[PDB]
């Protein structure tokens, strides 16, 4: 039992860092847009 | 315990669908504001 | 043992609070690039 719930949690572990991984791709991508969004305004105004 | 363990599990589980779930929706949406950039940017060029 | 997993389950839930605080902090700003989008495409149109 004790071993079937250290798995658990590792596994639970292993989800949160893909999650986390997840989370910095969309941050990175989210930048890209502020940046094209700033650009766009700049030659609009 | 062991059932207290066990309920305790099931609910981090539970979250982390949750958290998976909000993921999935701001890359949908994100995804979007890619494209309106896209087609943004190509009227300004 | 009991005291182990009980601290382990308080720093996996520490760990999802803090991802939610992210995503929160994710969804404002994708709104402000929403946002902008529709200003920029109303000047654009």
């Amino acid at each position: 039992r004790m071993k079937q719930i250290e798995d658990k949690i590792e596994e639970i572990e292993s989800k949160q860092k893909k999650i986390e991984n997840e989370i910095a791709r969309i941050k990175k991508l989210l930048q890209l847009t502020v940046w094209g969004i700033k650009q766009l305004q700049a030659r609009i105004l």
